[PDB]
């Protein structure tokens, strides 16, 4: 049936898409929740090229906008499965089977939640997920991250280039990050810690986070500090629960892929957050999902 | 001096030029035209995603504009060389000199033009030079592709999934392309060819082409001919004259890098069109820039 099925509808999967679709092949893009993904969840964004300023919802209207018009067959899908028939691949639903020539998995990563009163409140209003993109709305502010692993650590030791500081506040009594980026860490003196503690409530006022209360979990002590901002670094998951099994992702469950985002298994492609790689942003999910669509046009000629 | 300087402010180096500058690093972009590059002789874009179409030069001041406000220094500068000097380097122009810790290339590519009357009246008026960027616009056309090597012929591979037909026309009495191409080009119906031949004029209307004369070489025999559209493969070149002995090149003079845009010298990154890679588009541009920003970072860090 299909040429090619693109699993996942935030920006890679949207680039993808209209690739293939454009290229007039055969495109069906399979979506669970909401199209635009992660930039659902996200207001002001810098650092598009094209848009000096642009909200997260926005963003992904004009992403999805142009891609029905273009021939691109959207469908409500939660894949469970794929099976590789050489020739084909099936896709599995909860509800539904689709087969193609080729797959493009573009179904991105989960950055956990605190789940902590404030948290959602103040989402864009100091709380961030991603040092980056945020990190330069908090010049000289008093910056928290919470964390104890390689990422907290690096993207805190980052945000000192724009915090009068930054303090890391860490469940246990050490860190679990690399030798060299701790380090770095005990080296630089706008850092402190905040050991054996995790954080309660984000609380401010109607626009803007002013402190967080944290106890600590040996002792029960509860402290509120002021703050300016919170970057949370809690774990980040792949999110690839259906191909656990089929020989493409590394220890955590990101998929791997070559340059050309092919993976392992010939005509099954991966582009964006999904795949095992060190710079998580739009645009580099729309690089990837344009490359995966010339290679998919390609395998699907051959 | 500079932590990073960016030579060319096309997509590529814009992009890499807001993520540097963004992250607080000392950031010099130099070009010595129009920022925009490639994209200033671009009409109507469809591909950029967040744009469902938007004229070439007004998606390049849409790029530049934030630049200044993010702290890129902008300068005017024709560069003709790089020295190395491990922990700095240095970029000649043709009247200056700048220090910098890193340097990321983005000094794109040139598709070489016919020079026919004709060619800039209708350039995006049925004048092309990219199939994936045009194609989609001449649906069961009559389609002229000039030019024999792997590119022209691929391309009119391509094409024929719009146009009702494709003719090849080439200087030669046979092609430049690989045999596997070639053999593709035959057994596919809708591609004829025009041998010994070269375009002398493309003429139409004054909104859109109609007809192209041409020449048989050996013979000197004339002949106008329909086309609805023209696309011209008569050579795409590397634009790095300025690393031509620095060991960072292929071949042709594209430049060489990793997957994470590094060149086999530290600290000398190059992103989009002048690289050695096969897909050429603004997407993958900006993918590439990002993707150089923060390798740059990296590097000027440790
Ligand atoms: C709060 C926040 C702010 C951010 N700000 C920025 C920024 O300012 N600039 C920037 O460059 N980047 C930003 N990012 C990063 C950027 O959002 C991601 O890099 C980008 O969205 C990755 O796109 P993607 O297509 O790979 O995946 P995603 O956007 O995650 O989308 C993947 C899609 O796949 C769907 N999917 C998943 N599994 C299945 C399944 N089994 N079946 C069907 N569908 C499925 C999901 O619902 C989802 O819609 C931000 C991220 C967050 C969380
Ligand atoms: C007619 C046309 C139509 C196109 N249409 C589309 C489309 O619809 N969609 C799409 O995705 N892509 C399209 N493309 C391709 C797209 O324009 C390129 O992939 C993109 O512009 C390349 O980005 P870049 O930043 O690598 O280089 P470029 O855009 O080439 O920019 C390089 C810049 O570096 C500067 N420079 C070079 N040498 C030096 C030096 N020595 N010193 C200082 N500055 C220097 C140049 O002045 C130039 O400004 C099109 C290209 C053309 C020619």
């Amino acid at each position: 049936k299909y040429d090619v099925v693109i699993i996942g509808s935030g920006p890679a999967g949207m680039t993808a898409a209209m690739y293939t679709a454009r290229s007039e092949m055969k495109t069906l893009l399979l979506e669970r929740g909401v199209p635009g993904g992660q930039m659902n969840n996200t207001a002001e964004i810098e650092n598009y090229p094209g848009y000096e300023t642009i909200m997260g919802p926005e963003l992904s209207m004009k992403m999805a906008e142009p891609l029905e018009g273009l021939g691109v067959e959207n469908a409500y899908g939660f894949v469970t499965g794929i099976e590789d028939h050489g020739d084909y691949k099936k896709i599995i639903t909860e509800d539904d089977e689709f087969i193609t020539k080729s797959i493009i998995i573009a179904t991105g990563a989960n950055h956990r939640k605190l789940e902590i009163p404030g948290e959602e409140e103040y989402g864009a209003r100091g709380v961030s997920y991603c040092a980056v993109c945020d990190g330069a709305f908090f010049r000289n502010q008093e910056i928290l991250v919470i964390g104890g692993g390689d990422s907290a650590v690096e993207e805190a030791l980052y945000l000192t280039r724009f915090g009068q500081s930054v303090t890391i506040m860490h469940r246990r009594d050490k860190l679990r990050a690399q030798e060299i980026i701790q380090q770095r860490a005990f080296k630089e003196e706008k850092i402190n810690f905040i050991w054996d503690s995790v954080p309660m409530e984000i609380k401010g006022d109607d626009k803007k986070i002013q402190s967080v209360v944290y106890k600590n979990v040996k002792t029960g002590e509860v402290t509120e500090k002021a703050f300016g901002g919170i970057f949370i670094y809690v774990g980040l998951d792949p999110v690839a629960e259906f191909v656990s099994d089929l020989g493409i992702t590394d220890e955590a469950g990101w998929i791997i892929t070559d340059d050309h985002m092919r993976t392992n298994i010939p005509g099954i492609f991966a582009v964006g957050d999904v795949r095992q790689k060190d710079f998580r942003q739009i645009t580099t999910a729309v690089g990837d999902g344009a490359q995966a669509a010339q290679e998919a046009y390609k395998f699907v000629v051959e």
